[PDB]
C-alpha cells in the first residue's frame, strides 16, 4: 500500500508564503477525507467538555491529543512535509483548534497575532511557527473568512494591551490598538483568502488577522493546526496553560505511512 510521494511548495510558494504571510493550496483534501474530519469535529464539540467554548458550540482545543483521527491527521504527508519545509526544522503541534462558523452565526473577531499569545502565554521564544487551516466549507466573501494584513508579519511583534489566554475568546487578552492597525493597514491592504472545501491556507504565527460574522446559509468550518519547530520549543518553565491549549510533548512529528488499518 502507498502514500503518494511527499510534495512540498514551489520556491515561488515558499516565496509567496513568506512575503505575504499565507497562502492558499486549493482541494488538498477531497470530499469524503473533509467528511470524515467534520464527522470527527462534531464529536469533539460533544465530548471535548473543559477543551470547549460556546457562546451554542463555537470551537474545541486540543483534539490531536484526544482523538486518533486528529492524531492522524497532523502527520499528514499532505501537511507534514510541507511543516518541515516552511519552518525549516522538524516539527511538533503546538496548538490544535476547530473554528466553527455557523450560518448566519459569528461574532467579530478583534485584530491579533497568534504568536503575541504564544509568546507571552506559553514562553514561546521566536515566531518560527505557523498555522494550517484546513477548509470544511467553500470560505468566500460572506461566511467570514479569515482576513489578514499581507506582509503584516513583517515588524514582528505589534505592542498589545494585556487583559489562560484563549483566541478563541469574547474579548481578546492582546489585541491591537486603532493606531497600530491603522498604519499597517494603509501600508500593506487586507486581504481575506478564498477557497473550495479541502484547502489549506498556511499562515504565519506572527501575521495579524481578524475575521467578521457569517451572514450565509452555509457553515464555515477551519480545523487550525498550529506547527512549531522542534528547536523552537516553548518553555515549559514560563508556561502555565494547559497541554491542550499549549503542547509540552516536544517529540519530533513523523509521516503516516500507508497500512493495511
Ligand atoms: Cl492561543
Amino acid at each position: 500500500q502507498i502514500m503518494e510521494p511527499h510534495d512540498t511548495l514551489s520556491p515561488a510558494q515558499v516565496d509567496e508564503y513568506r512575503k505575504n504571510g499565507f497562502l492558499v493550496q486549493e482541494h488538498v483534501f477531497d470530499e469524503e477525507e473533509i467528511e470524515l474530519l467534520r464527522a470527527e469535529a462534531a464529536q469533539e464539540f460533544a465530548s471535548g467538555g473543559e477543551r470547549v467554548t460556546v457562546e451554542i458550540v463555537r470551537g474545541v482545543h486540543g483534539c490531536h491529543l484526544y482523538s486518533e483521527v486528529f492524531g492522524r491527521l497532523v502527520r499528514s504527508p499532505r501537511l507534514l512535509p510541507i511543516a518541515r519545509q516552511l519552518l525549516r526544522d522538524d516539527v511538533y503541534v503546538h496548538q490544535f483548534k476547530i473554528n466553527a462558523k455557523r450560518a448566519f452565526k459569528g461574532e467579530v473577531w478583534e485584530w491579533h497575532q497568534d504568536y503575541t499569545f504564544w509568546h507571552h502565554e506559553d514562553g514561546m521564544p521566536a515566531p518560527r511557527a505557523l498555522s494550517a487551516a484546513i477548509f470544511l466549507d467553500e470560505v468566500t466573501e460572506f461566511n467570514g473568512p479569515l482576513t489578514f494584513v499581507p506582509g503584516g508579519h513583517g515588524s514582528g511583534m505589534i505592542d498589545a494591551d494585556v487583559k489562560w489566554a484563549n483566541t478563541l475568546t469574547a474579548s481578546l487578552k492582546y489585541s491591537l490598538d486603532v493606531e497600530t492597525m491603522r498604519g499597517l493597514i494603509e501600508r500593506n491592504g487586507m486581504v481575506a483568502p478564498k477557497g473550495p472545501r479541502g484547502s489549506v491556507l498556511w499562515f504565519d504565527a506572527n501575521i495579524p488577522h481578524s475575521s467578521v460574522p457569517n451572514i450565509s446559509p452555509f457553515d464555515r468550518g477551519l480545523v487550525l493546526i498550529t506547527y512549531n519547530s522542534v528547536e523552537n520549543k516553548t518553555d515549559v518553565t514560563r508556561g502555565t496553560r494547559p497541554e491542550w491549549l499549549a503542547a509540552r510533548d516536544f517529540t519530533p512529528l513523523t509521516a503516516l505511512q500507508a497500512t493495511s488499518f
